[PDB]
């Protein structure tokens, strides 16, 4: 059975759940087996091989989608399940609280929040710290109207939006916090980011960075043999790096590490678990949304295939051996 | 049964050689159980609280007897064993050719060996490099006189010797290489201690740290419980730390990472058991070397009963679970 024969079944909703979690876990059985080496003298060289090969390198969903898939202030990234009863918009919070601890947010602070997305974590942090001024920086315009619109409702005055790609952005303007949250795992070149983030920074700035990660090794998000249909058909693009727990400690040209944790993979499971049934419980919701600016009822079937297929394998990738495989890592530094 | 009786056993010789390895390897074992934990989220936990705890912190062997314990070399750290067949004396040599390849060692450059012991090294750069200017630097007037005396019958007129503790040595001189072999061990303060290195450094040297290690954790070498007989019987004195593979990639405050590798452990167990060989067949001539400086028979029976335990003891924690436990590790850093 191809690549053709079982995208053909997917697209047609012909496997069933079980079926599809099987299939996906075995995947990521075998990217297991690829990472890890018998000796640890092995293991740092395929390590090391990885961060050194680092350094030498128009559609969007409309947010009346966005909010029937996602959590209350549209989150996109991990969240931080306390109990088995914790609703995504509760985890959406609790992360938030966990970053603003964890990045050492004080009020009156000004703050940057890189890749921003909806802009969840910047108008978290502009409500709880009002003396704090707080700058979103994201790629979409959609993004950045979605953000101002919500500022507005809230009767928010210290929050603002810079639309630019950050691998281009130029400024002499500095910051005492800069928060990097699931941004840099679509990072072309890691040293030359870590690098520009310095030169935001002051001697007094923290920068925190939080990334999806493997325990043990690195490896970009892609096929490794032709069984895979899975990789290519999430991401099409080779853009998404995932970086072992320890990659970045690697890239202390600019910045020194101060503080390192990660979380358990059991959370970004139960949050892709939440957008996937939260999903389908609005799904006929959701193909009535999607119909216009899509054109055609296949076109909206193909579109929401795609986002519950992601959720479904985010699922097998996170949960894999009760989260303790892949994960989130985060750490804290400060300029050189 | 206490600690005395044990010690007691140990030093009447009453302990056979398969029950003394045995003592020790649970010992070890115990370590292990202490060390590991059963999240990686609090593994980092574990270990950056060490690391957070680091940032906050006469008689001499005769050279007859260290020459009938030791390789022709006498040198004190891992060496590196190809075969089963492999001499000491070939480990030694290849350890040496191995440095030089990982520190990028290049005729012309001025070299520092921090803690050069009995200057196998410092001798093995000055012959092999003979436009390389050598300098050896120890706290042993003892070892100063041997390394000075080898250079003279080897006919080197490129090697010197700094007598000086490290930790309050000044000086303004800087080096193209700076070489530290199993000396890191013994630093009170390692934050201050690669601040230092990094003041006798330019933009051009590079620096090679060499560390016994364990793949996971860090530890003080002490005992855990009041079963443990081992650990202060070999280092008396607090003095010696053994840092997980990974814990210097936490001290790039003043120099930055280019490299790292580990050696499997059971290259330092094929050393010790090679030394505790040499020993067993030169115990006559050991004893009687050893007689005058230190004046009766049970003092020289006291001194060879723990350079045997530490080769006994180092073979169980090296070899432990094929050397994938303990072992060595090496970094090449740049300054910042
Ligand atoms: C996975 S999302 C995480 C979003 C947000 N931090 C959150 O936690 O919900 C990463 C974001 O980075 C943005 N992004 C990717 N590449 C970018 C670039 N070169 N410049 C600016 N933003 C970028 C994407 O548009 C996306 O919204
Ligand atoms: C375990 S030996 C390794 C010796 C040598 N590098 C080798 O590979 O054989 C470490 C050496 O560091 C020396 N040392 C310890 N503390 C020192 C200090 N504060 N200053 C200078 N040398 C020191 C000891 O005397 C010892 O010879
Ligand atoms: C469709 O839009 C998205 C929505 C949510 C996420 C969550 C998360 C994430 C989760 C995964 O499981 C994954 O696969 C390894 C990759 C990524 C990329 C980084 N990102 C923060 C990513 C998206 O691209
Ligand atoms: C008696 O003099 C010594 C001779 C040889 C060594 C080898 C090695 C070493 C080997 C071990 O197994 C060990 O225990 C964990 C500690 C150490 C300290 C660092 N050092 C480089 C150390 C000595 O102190």
């Amino acid at each position: 059975e191809s690549i053709g024969e079982i995208m053909g079944k997917l697209m047609q909703g012909e496997i069933g759940d079980e079926e599809l979690s099987k299939r996906i876990k075995e995947i990521f059985g075998k990217r297991l087996q690829w990472g890890y080496k018998p000796t640890h003298q092995q293991q740092l060289a395929f390590n090391l091989d990885f961060i050194k090969s680092l350094k030498e390198m128009t559609y969007e969903l409309p947010s009346a989608f966005l909010e029937a898939a996602f959590g209350k202030t549209i989150k996109q990234s991990g969240c931080y399940f306390k109990d088995e009863t914790t609703t995504i918009d509760e985890a959406e919070e609790a992360s938030h609280e966990l970053y603003c601890e964890r990045a050492q947010i004080k009020d009156g602070q000004t703050v940057l929040d890189i890749g921003c997305g909806q802009g969840g974590l910047v108008l978290h942090i502009a409500q709880k710290y009002k003396n704090c001024h707080v700058t979103g920086l994201t790629n979409s315009k959609a993004q950045k109207n979605y953000i101002l619109m919500q500022a507005e409702k809230l009767q928010l005055s210290n929050v603002d939006v810079i639309l630019a790609d950050v691998t281009k952005h130029e400024s002499d303007k500095t910051y005492d916090r800069i928060l990097v949250i699931e941004t840099i795992e679509h990072m072309k070149n890691i040293q030359l980011f870590m690098k520009k983030l310095s030169t935001w920074m002051t001697e007094d700035s923290l920068l925190f960075v939080d990334h999806i990660c493997h325990k043990t090794f690195s490896h970009h998000f892609e096929a490794i043999d032709e069984d895979d249909w899975y990789s290519g058909f999430i991401f099409p693009k080779g853009c998404v790096t995932i970086l072992s727990a320890s990659a970045l400690l690697y890239f202390q040209d600019d910045v020194t590490i101060l503080d390192h944790w990660v979380v358990n993979g059991m959370h970004m499971a139960r949050s892709v678990d939440a957008w996937r049934k939260k999903l389908d419980k609005n799904m006929e919701l959701a193909r009535e949304i999607l119909l216009p600016g899509l054109g055609s009822k296949e076109a909206v079937n193909g579109v929401i295939t795609h986002i519950r297929t992601f959720c479904m394998g985010g699922y097998e990738q996170f949960s894999y051996n009760n989260g303790e495989e892949w994960m989130v890592a985060q750490m804290l530094f400060k300029k050189k």
